[PDB]
């Protein structure tokens, strides 16, 4: 038992050290995507790997089961997972250059004409979101898979191989069933059926409607009321939120909204003022302001130098407890905006899980970790809060912004949801790479009810053009997210004294939700995530109900509203 206990310290001190290391190399290379930054990084990860295999190797030859402290217990269980480092040294190099040749494929795509070269952000993110014409966003839509998408489609089927054969090395069946291990709930497949199945009504009836107002918008003829919606209209690259159609949607026309994107450059936002607001929300709950640190070494805007950059947004932990980054190529949005606290949500659970031992630094579950920023992000995307920021000026208003809302939350629900499914099945073999893309087209028909809007060929691997397939990270996590945020939303309101609908309710300045939540991430993975459920909500399940609630009015709107239309629910 002090055997047990030596370890742990000594795994820890070690894994600050050789993380920070990794850490460091791996930021270099996605701030500055080079020849040389790859070598050292790719050095690193072989100095990361041989430290997992000695202490992966020592923690096994304890018997967990003979072992009285549960927090020793815990930690040594999961050091006997080496991961990648399970595999022989030959498959561990190929494996980690793979990710590497399938992360820098995806981030350094562009889409030509035959004229200038376009990238995903901020070039074509801004087609999807803006263009209103059929044609312009086929181009963005298939260019993108076509360049993004067919071309990792030669890494994925050995990836595939390499990661199934690190699961089963460390004891899994394959790699999905770690991935799912990581919940510590044997009945998640079922617990996310039965929710994804509750939200069915709130996404149908959404569904239906705006099917309804792209019809009216791109012609009969592109549209079949009865049928799934084409897959490049909504406003996003992936149609995971539609909030960029919102001005083809609009509920109330009558009642006219703000144009937050003119409000933020007419008053001169920018990067840095986006992510200072973020840190004002944190700190008005009374949680952790981001370090010094943070402002002078993070990357708040894509480099103007021609650097090649990973531009996707993410959050870094530097092992030390001290060094937080965020790593976005920001545009002076509102939908980058609640990115970047999204994001900083991921910083301030570092922050506040900065003294617990490493293998405990993660959150109750990943989905607590995507789960953090988003909470307040609801808050500020409340008219009463961008009022006070300037940025918006009725039963009308309410059932738009609760348009507004739906259209990013409800929508990314089947989403969110349908990822690893599909990624679940790839990696138990029931699809191969005979069938990737037919099978990624099937569950985007059945949960989300959305059609190519060209037939796919042989070659095209469209799950490549979405940036977690080809960086390895798993997604349910997001589906996690958005349902306990509405559950956390509920219930630090209530913590906040809000009375009336739930979706009136701003915590900001809250000193009670607050606490709420600094206890909970203050936990990092120490203990079951029933129990920082439990101590958020007072409850310790995940539950639709506090999102359906928050959704509730629309709900009746949308029914009422479909209803008149005829509409035929579904697909
Ligand atoms: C089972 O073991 C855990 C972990 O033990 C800690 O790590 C081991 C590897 C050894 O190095 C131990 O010496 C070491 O304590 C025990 O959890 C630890 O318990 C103590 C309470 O005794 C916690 O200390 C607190 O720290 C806070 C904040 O810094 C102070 O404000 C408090 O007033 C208090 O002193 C410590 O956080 C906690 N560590 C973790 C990471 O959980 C655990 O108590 C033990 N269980 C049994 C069966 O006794
Ligand atoms: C933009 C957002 N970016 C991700 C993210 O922040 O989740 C990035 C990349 C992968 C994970 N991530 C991180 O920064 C991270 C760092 C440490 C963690 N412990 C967990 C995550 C995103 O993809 N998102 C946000 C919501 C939907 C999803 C998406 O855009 O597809
Ligand atoms: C980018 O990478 C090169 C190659 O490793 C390096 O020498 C240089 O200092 C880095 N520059 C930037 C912009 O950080
Ligand atoms: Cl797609
Ligand atoms: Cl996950
Ligand atoms: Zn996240």
């Amino acid at each position: 038992e002090a055997e047990a206990s030596k370890f742990v310290e000594e795994y820890d001190r070690t894994s600050q050290v050789v993380w920070n290391e990794y850490a460091g190399a791996n930021w270099n290379y996605n701030t500055n995507i080079t020849t040389e930054t790859s070598k050292i990084l790719l050095q690193k990860n072989m100095q990361i790997a041989q430290h997992t295999l000695k202490y992966g190797t020592q923690a096994r030859k304890f018997d967990v089961n003979q072992l009285q402290n549960t927090t020793i217990k815990r930690i040594i269980k999961k050091v006997q997972d080496l991961e990648r480092a399970a595999l022989p040294a030959q498959e561990l190099e190929e494996y980690n250059k793979i990710l590497l040749d399938m992360e820098t494929t995806y981030s350094v795509a562009t889409v030509c004409h035959p004229g200038s070269c376009l990238q995903l952000e901020p070039d074509l993110t801004n087609v999807m979101a803006t263009s209103r014409k059929y044609e312009d966003l086929l181009w963005a839509w298939e260019g993108w898979r076509d360049k993004a998408g067919r071309a990792i489609l030669q890494f994925y089927p050995k990836y595939v191989e390499l990661i199934n054969q690190a699961a089963r090395l460390n004891g899994y069946v394959d790699a999905g069933d770690s991935w799912r291990s990581m919940y510590e709930t044997p009945s998640l497949e079922q617990d996310l059926e039965r929710l994804f199945q509750e939200l069915q009504p709130l996404y149908l009836n959404l569904h239906a409607y705006v099917r309804r107002a792209l019809h009216r918008h791109y012609g009969a003829q592109h549209i079949n009321l009865e049928g799934p919606i084409p897959a490049h209209l909504l406003g996003n690259m992936w149609a995971q939120t539609w909030s960029n159609i919102y001005d083809l949607v609009v509920p109330f026309p009558s009642a006219p909204s703000m144009d937050t994107t003119e409000a933020m450059l007419k008053q001169g936002w920018t990067p840095r003022r986006m992510f200072k607001e973020a840190d004002d929300f944190f700190t008005s709950l009374g949680l952790l302001p981001v370090p010094p640190e943070f402002w002078q070494k993070s990357m708040l805007e894509k480099p103007t130098d021609g650097r090649e950059v990973v531009c996707h947004a993410s959050a870094w932990d530097f092992y030390n407890g001290k060094d937080f980054r965020i790593k976005q190529c920001t545009t002076v949005n509102l939908e980058d905006l609640v990115v970047a606290h999204h994001e900083m949500g991921h910083i301030q659970y570092f922050m506040q899980y900065k003294d617990l031992p490493v293998a405990l630094r993660e959150g109750a579950n990943p989905g607590f970790h995507e789960a953090i920023g988003d909470v307040l992000a609801l808050s500020v995307s409340t008219p009463k809060h961008l009022h006070s920021l300037n940025l918006l000026s009725s039963d009308e208003h309410d059932i738009n912004f609760l348009m507004k809302m739906a259209l990013d939350k409800i929508a990314f629900i089947p989403f969110s949801y349908l990822v690893d499914q599909w990624r679940w099945r790839v990696f138990d073999g029931s699809i191969t790479k005979e069938n990737y893309n037919q099978e990624w087209w099937s569950l985007r028909l059945k949960y989300q009810g959305l059609c190519p809007p060209v037939p796919r060929t042989q070659g095209d691997f469209d799950p490549g053009a979405k940036f977690h397939i080809p960086s390895s990270v798993p997604y349910i996590r997001y589906f996690v997210s958005f349902i306990i945020q509405f559950q956390f939303h509920e219930a630090l309101c209530q913590a906040a004294g809000h009375t009336g609908p739930l979706h009136k309710c701003d915590i900001y300045q809250s000193k009670e939700a607050g606490q709420r939540l600094a206890t909970a991430m203050k936990l990092g993975f120490s203990r079951p995530w029933p129990e920082a459920m439990q101590l958020i909500t007072g409850q310790p399940q995940m539950s639709a109900s506090a999102m359906l609630s928050y959704f509730k009015p629309l709900l009746d709107w949308l029914r009422t509203e479909n209803e008149l239309h005829g509409e035929k629910l579904g697909w």
